[PDB]
């Protein structure tokens, strides 16, 4: 195919806003989580339209100031994670011990339009919950990645000591949660890429936990058992490398095991043998048209499965992480005909 892939803008939010992650509903609508100015889920209805309707689903202020990740559990139910944050500044740290997991339930006829929302569990001993992925064989349970500052504080943040990365399981029926994998440098950051996270987005495919690390360039996978624990010898495997700040990723389209991952102001495709290609954004003729991509997911309707919907949070190409211009957006990239 010709690169860069075709792309179009679906929607911009206001200056100061930040769209952080995305889940596509069985009906094809997009659900996106925001981190600023508030922790909300917005829906983009019928996103294949030139001008789709964009509507607030729910502001989770009762429990949190920001949302981070979203992931589907059982059909048309979703878990979001979030916490309180010291400010809406782009560099604000979270407030320690305030993380939570909450549920949006669109299942059933009463909830199909307006979901039922609830608090699932508080996570006061987590550091920063990030990505959410259901166990494919038991979708009422999710894994949740967890990494950022060990001692987050009000600005100015001075002690940037990172907590070691870890992965939680959460039973959304009972609310029970525990750490299932921790203490591996593949989960960690040493700020090789500047202040950032180690493990960031996660997905689960067959019996493999996959994740990207935002500091060391690697996409990893780990063999897991039925409860989410590493099968011994519990050693992560590098599946791909690129010297870029990853954020989140997906497999697709449909059944393909290509990884489509967001990196630094650019979008990448990664073959299962580790070949990485820049398909959109910086490093293509797109240049700076999509600054700050944060996550991506393929369409689910019969007529847009090859469309990769991409969330992002910058209105201009950032260089200094301390002087960025946040602006949430969602774009759509047509991957039709891409192959290695
Ligand atoms: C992955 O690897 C990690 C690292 O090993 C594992 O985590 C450890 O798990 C241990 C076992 O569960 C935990 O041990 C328990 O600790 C409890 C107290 O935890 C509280 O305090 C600690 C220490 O806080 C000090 O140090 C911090 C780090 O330097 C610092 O940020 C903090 O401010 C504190 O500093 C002050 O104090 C130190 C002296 O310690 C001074 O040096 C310093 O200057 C300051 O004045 C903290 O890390 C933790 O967050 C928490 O706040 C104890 O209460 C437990 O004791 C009970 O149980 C014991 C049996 O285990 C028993 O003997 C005892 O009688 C009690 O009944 C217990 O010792 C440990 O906290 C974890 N450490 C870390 C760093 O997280 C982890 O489990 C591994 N993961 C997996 C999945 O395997
Ligand atoms: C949402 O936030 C927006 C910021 O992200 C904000 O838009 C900004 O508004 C301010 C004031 O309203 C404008 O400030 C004015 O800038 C002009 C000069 O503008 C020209 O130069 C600037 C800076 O150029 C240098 O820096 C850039 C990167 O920083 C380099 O690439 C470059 O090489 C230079 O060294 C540049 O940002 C401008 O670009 C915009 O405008 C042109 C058309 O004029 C477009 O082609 C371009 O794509 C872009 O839209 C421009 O070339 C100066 O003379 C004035 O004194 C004043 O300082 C900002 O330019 C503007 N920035 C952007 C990116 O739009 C929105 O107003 C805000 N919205 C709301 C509702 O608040
Ligand atoms: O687990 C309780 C406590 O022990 C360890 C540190 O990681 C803390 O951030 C955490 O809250
Ligand atoms: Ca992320």
């Amino acid at each position: 195919v010709k690169l860069p892939l075709p792309q179009r803008l679906l929607h911009d939010w206001a200056n100061g806003s930040w769209v952080e992650n995305i889940s596509v509903r069985p009906n094809g609508n997009l659900l996106v989580s925001t981190s600023t100015p508030d922790g909300s889920v917005w829906q983009i209805k019928e996103p294949w339209k030139d001008q789709p309707e964009v509507e607030l689903v729910y502001n989770f202020d009762q429990w949190v100031d920001r949302l981070i990740g979203i992931g589907e559990t059982t059909p048309d139910k979703y878990v979001v994670v979030g916490s309180r944050f010291y400010s809406t500044d782009p560099m604000s740290s979270h407030v320690d011990r305030t993380f939570a997991a909450m549920e949006l339930d669109f299942s059933g006829s009463a909830n199909k339009d307006k979901p039922a929302v609830r608090l699932i569990a508080w996570f006061p001993d987590a550091h920063l919950l990030q990505g959410v992925a259901a166990l494919p064989w038991d979708r009422t349970k999710v894994l949740i990645s967890d990494q950022y500052l060990l001692r987050p504080r009000a600005a100015p943040q001075k002690d940037w000591t990172p907590a070691r990365g870890q992965v939680w399981t959460l039973d959304t029926v009972t609310g029970a949660h525990e750490v299932v994998f921790a203490n591996d440098t593949a989960l960690d950051t040493t700020y090789r890429h500047g202040y950032d996270v180690g493990i960031n987005g996660i997905k689960i495919r067959r019996d493999w936990l996959y994740w990207v690390n935002s500091d060391d360039g690697n996409i990893y996978r780990l063999k897991i058992d039925k409860t989410g624990h590493a099968v011994p010898p519990a050693k992560p495997e590098v599946v791909a490398f690129q010297d870029t700040i990853w954020d989140d990723f997906t497999f697709g389209p449909e059944h393909e095991d290509t990884i489509w991952a967001t990196g630094f102001n650019a979008i990448f495709a990664a073959s299962p043998q580790g070949k990485v290609v820049t398909v959109n954004g910086v490093g293509t003729s797109d240049n700076g048209i999509m600054p700050g991509p944060t996550a991506c997911a393929f369409g689910r309707s019969p007529h847009d499965r090859n469309i990769l919907y991409v969330t992002g949070n910058m209105g201009e190409i950032p260089v200094d992480i301390e002087h960025v211009h946040l602006k949430g957006w969602v774009r759509a990239i047509d991957t039709t005909g891409f192959h290695f």
